[PDB]
């Protein structure tokens, strides 16, 4: 049955991984990873997460299983964060949310009540974009089709390039928009650009779905919502996919949350039961360790209070990162404007080598960047700097 | 978008929890839930998944993402209870297993791992079969067809019947086999039954599919999987779907397992790689938490042999409330034999009531029982057995 010619093919990302450990070379650095490292190169749990993994200890007394749709604090909360307090989607009640398996779980979800509750047929993601999100898309049976975005020889988003792709996109097409900046070139839109995106798919008809993976690493957790609530100040429908799994520290537990958004109550209702169905069929329930841990910390001024110093520690050392790479670079001897690293946003950003300069990379220094010229900011510590810049250079 | 006319229905055992938590009426009594629980009614969380979270909680020191498939440890703790320590499945290496969100999660994949890389079209589930392994098959597009199973008029399995209606299946089509007996029917088949539909799939050609995820529940875990290895004794491939969920009261943390045997280690391999690109494009990567205390106490005698108890309690709670519920039957005055709920496994049987004699039982003498006649017996307590026995005799 499986008896012979049955296939194969590596995800762009992971198979790296592999041939990384798997080295020798003292200075070997990798990059092109997915999580967030410290100054140690550790990926520590939260403190606030081990203070909430206690407390769940201590008073869980049972395991019975999750409604479909996961914890109801959760769903608040994932609210009350990618929309506001004083929030018209909560309080108009038609926002509605399923705990899912991770940020990647809620998109198979979109992606799947889209598919046969629809009448969609194409969903457009950006150019380039997280190489995944494709595959979700094309197994829930929509076709993938790719609008402009990134600029390269300005190494920005090019404006008029994604407008003037996106015109192709018919009324009930989905376009996926990354909220919190971009997996893999760190370029955003402006307020005004959301606005503007906001706007003409208004009168252009398009359905957003966002994806909304690394919330309290740009700006700030509220900073970085701007642009969905952009959109949601102004949709009547729109899906929206989040992750808990960088910004909680809480990646291997799969915690996300898929948010439905609908006209009303009532139509989000009967919407969100085609969602609950495509879960059921999927799943089943979501798991509750991780999440039980978010709604914790979450609803809890204290392990809050300390959640976001961790964010806010977090966030601060990328930043410092970007800004410490753009600048030995300069004094490794940098010939290239590598300053675009700053205001990109997050731990990605491609810092335009190309295919042959990163084979080059790996082979040469033990200097592992995904394919692309795609590099992971929070990977590299004060210690790895001047080995990682020096090899950069050495290339150009 | 949804802009109306997006439709809606309900899951038919889980509809029944909403009526359930809403009735002030005293002596109500919940059957027709899927989970276990103890002499109190409560779902009490194991000592060793306690023991073994305070262990995992000092010892953790990430929670950074685990592999695809997920923990090595927990797949071979997995195949070991599946195929034996002595396995040449295990050990010929034809064999890969992959860590899910619950036996759910696994048959998703098997599902959609089977739509997408083989001919397969059809899949056989027995009649009745949970409702949801339908649902989990066309979802992945293959078409689902119905073999018969239970008797009725007899309380039994009907052989001839299963075997008769089987043999309308083609070759490359899959059959789903309950291993580690049946829901809803509580119903086998006998180790000779096994070996005999064993032997009719080799050389009529199906492929077997095993959902396994009562596995310790029935006689005792290893005797519970006498059925899956008369089929691996004979199958070049076959695909396994356990859960974690029952036997570790792991229920809300989603913990289960995909196995794939394929005739050798190379084809397996090739395969597992297509069964991980389709788990690649669903959630990306399984959840650590519940996993992780499977692996911990599965792999540490101290606590194996605490939960090898508990699980002998659980067993042995439910064949005293299978005698229980048969014996204060014949107590209260029962008109009928109950006694084939005796030699029906696990914590489900149908009780041969009808959709009359349910309603009748919900609505008069507050005892909410599965629609179509399944009872959770877990859900009876000595205590229970009085109020549960009455009802059901008023009704007959
Ligand atoms: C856009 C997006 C990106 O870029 C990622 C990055 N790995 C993820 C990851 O999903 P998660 O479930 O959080 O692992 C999700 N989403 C939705
Ligand atoms: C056959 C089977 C049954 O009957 C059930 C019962 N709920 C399950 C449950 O999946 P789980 O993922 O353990 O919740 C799975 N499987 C594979």
């Amino acid at each position: 049955m499986f008896e012979n010619i049955t296939a194969a093919p590596a995800d762009p990302i992971l198979g790296l991984a592999d041939l990384f450990r798997a080295d020798e070379r003292p200075g070997k650095i990798n990059l092109g990873i997915g999580v967030y490292k410290d100054e140690t190169g550790k990926t520590p749990v939260l403190t606030s997460v081990k203070k909430a993994e206690q407390y769940l200890l201590e008073n869980e007394t049972t395991k019975n299983y999750l409604g479909i749709d996961g914890i109801p604090e959760f769903g608040r909360c994932t609210q009350e964060l990618l929309f506001g307090k004083g929030s018209a989607l909560i309080n108009d009640k038609r926002a509605r949310t399923a705990q899912t398996p991770g940020g990647t779980g809620a998109l198979r979800v979109a992606a799947d009540f889209l598919a046969k509750n629809t009448s969609v047929k194409r969903v457009w993601v950006s150019n380039p974009s997280w190489p995944n999100h494709k595959s979700v898309f094309n197994s829930a049976g929509l076709e993938v089709r790719e609008y402009a975005y990134y600029d390269a020889e300005n190494h920005t988003l090019d404006f008029d390039a994604l407008i003037n792709s996106l015109n192709e996109a018919q009324a009930g097409d989905v376009v996926l928009f990354h909220g919190c900046c971009h997996n893999p070139t760190g370029i955003d839109p402006t307020l005004e650009q959301w606005q503007t995106l906001a706007q003409l798919s208004v009168e252009k008809g398009w359905l957003p779905l966002f994806a909304f993976a690394y919330q309290g690493f740009a700006r700030g957790l509220e900073e970085d919502a701007e642009g969905l609530r952009a959109f949601a100040a102004m949709h009547k429908e729109l899906i929206v996919a989040s992750s808990y799994s960088k910004n909680f520290g809480l990646y291997n537990e799969r915690v996300g949350a898929c948010t439905l958004v609908a006209a009303d109550s009532e139509t989000v209702d009967r919407a969100f039961s085609q969602m609950k169905a495509a879960i059921r069929a999927n799943y089943s329930n979501p798991p509750a360790h991780g999440a039980s841990v978010v709604a914790t910390i979450l609803s809890n001024d204290a392990l809050r209070a300390i959640w976001e110093q961790e964010l806010t520690d977090m966030r601060q050392r990328i930043q410092r990162m970007r800004q410490l790479f753009v600048n030995t670079l300069q004094e490794k001897g940098a010939n290239r404007d590598f300053s675009f690293i700053i205001k990109q946003n997050g731990m990605f950003s491609f810092s335009g080598l190309t295919k042959e300069q990163v084979l080059r990379l790996r082979e040469e220094f033990g200097v592992y960047a995904v394919a692309s010229g795609r590099v992971n900011v929070a990977g590299m510590t004060p210690d790895n700097m001047a080995p990682l810049c020096e090899a950069i250079v050495a290339v150009l």
